[PDB]
């Protein structure tokens, strides 16, 4: 008995971010000429190895949990938050991991709150401080165990239990966001390690079909665009189903089924990403009730309808 | 006849559909004279959503809309018009108690509302520190407008916003209170279109709850929010819609490793578990475990006590 392959029935409305906890506003196409695409969220193959720091959570995805150190008396970060997985498990940096599960797969700063011991303060907000962790930083160190904190509203409490919740990006001028760039998981001039691999189309006139965010900018006014490969959502439903691969391709479908008729057909590789036929830097429009369909196994050589 | 599932997921692999959170504990109580009758984390086990419930979790306790003029009201500087957490818009005659993702609990939500992204050297130009008060008189959400409080930083006039959910405060005159609605008319109108009230009809059973120890950002007690079915259920049973054949799926919290049933409880139809259980407390399990579905069973089924 051979499982189908599947993926679920949502709309582009019912649809989250593997990169960044947020909901996806668009479909997006470009050839990407001059960077290496291979994020380290929202990787799973189609049947269901989750890969690079990918876990299952949309509330762990640039979540960060643990520690907070003694002040570092660094100018930036002012605190480093000693880390153990999203889940409250410990980690080990000898791990074959790049950095603990959820981890920032960007180079930016990633702006959220972080909360600590409840306080009898009488304040309001008394536990719950804006920060920046900027993956540029020489304390962004999380293959070690270890990232800065730079705190930009409220005061960081020394050696306390402590939760990062994300909510946007910042910009300044010497830091932008830059979604193609991955960290160095354990610091300046330093290797990565255990990293999904690099993806690409690999038949003439393709290029790599991304679920876009358009996500909270706290500071700068360039919209931040979070492209990932496959939403949260076919993440999770992958792991569940484990479906074999019967082929290295699966055609998929976007349906209308408004209409019955459908919009566009695509690749969905089995390294878990899409290409389409197509060319330029522009979004992919499509229906609000429409959705991806999987349509039949076919192989390396099938030539899409172009878009 | 399509066969009904629960997904292979650990207690670490689960999200509370109550609050972006994940779940740490199971957790059951009497809830003496309480209703329990929340409207997040709503799904019957053949795949319909209830209440305010939807879908994402970037979307629970979160809101979404144009923020008013200043109202020069003393909590509540300045008003959210509505829309879904989706963008779609939203209006109060639809069949739904509130916008999907509306808290469902009465206390102070804390969060950080985002606007016009703006070039800036200010740090956290564009992320202010905000209460949501669901016991205030501007919180009509099914009206289509809550109110703002900010703690931190300054509110925008006439921009397009939103509030992303970080923990719960309690203040002066604002108890954290779980399983009390808002209401999301206001005091003098009925909420409408809820999902069900829940509660065991069985002498000597209590729910069973997905617990979440969630941020307290004022206040120095543990906020701990319950869920009738975690959120990663809710989007299960909404992609499989299996039939049900009965109103009760006994199931098994089993540990893959060792094989054993560490106990059984009552899934109903409804979208809650009950189990045969007297007291206040946590229900351990193996990190490794999970529930397992074992068959329909008649709708007066007994349980092996806990």
């Amino acid at each position: 008995k051979t499982k189908p392959f599947t993926l679920p029935i949502l709309t582009i409305g019912e649809l989250t971010n593997s990169r960044f906890p947020a909901p996806i506003d668009q479909l997006y196409t470009s050839p990407n000429a001059d960077v290496v695409v291979q994020p380290q969220n929202g990787r799973c193959s189609l049947d269901g190895e989750l890969q690079g720091t990918t876990q299952l959570l949309t509330t762990a995805i640039c979540s960060y949990r643990g520690m907070t150190s003694n002040p570092t008396r660094d100018y930036w970060d002012g605190h480093l938050l000693h880390l153990v997985h999203p889940n409250g498990a410990t980690y080990d940096p000898t791990e074959d991991v790049p950095a603990p599960f959820g981890t920032q797969d960007f180079r930016g700063i990633l702006y959220g709150v972080l909360t600590q011991n409840p306080r009898a303060s009488g304040d309001e907000a008394a536990n719950s401080q804006g920060v920046y962790i900027s993956s540029t930083s020489e304390k962004f160190t999380p293959k070690l165990g270890t990232i800065g904190l730079h705190q930009v509203q409220g005061n960081i409490a020394s050696n306390q239990q402590s939760k990062f919740t994300p909510v946007g990006i910042a910009v300044n001028g010497n830091t932008p966001f830059r979604q193609w760039e991955l960290p160095n998981y354990s610091g300046a001039l330093t290797l990565n390690t255990n990293l999904a691999p690099a993806v690409g189309p690999n038949f003439p006139g393709e290029q790599i079909l991304f679920f876009r965010s358009n996500v909270p900018s706290v500071q700068g006014g360039q919209p931040i665009e979070i492209d990932c490969l496959i939403p949260q959502e076919w993440v999770s439903h992958f792991y569940q189903e484990s479906a074999p691969s019967q082929s290295d391709v699966a055609l998929v479908r976007y349906v209308n089924p408004d209409t019955g008729r459908t919009i566009f057909e695509a690749k969905l590789h089995r390294q878990g990403f899409i290409t389409i036929a197509a060319t330029g830097s522009n979004p992919v429009v499509v229906p609000p009730n429409g959705y991806f369909r999987f349509d039949s196994w076919v192989n390396q050589f099938y030539a899409l309808a172009p878009m």
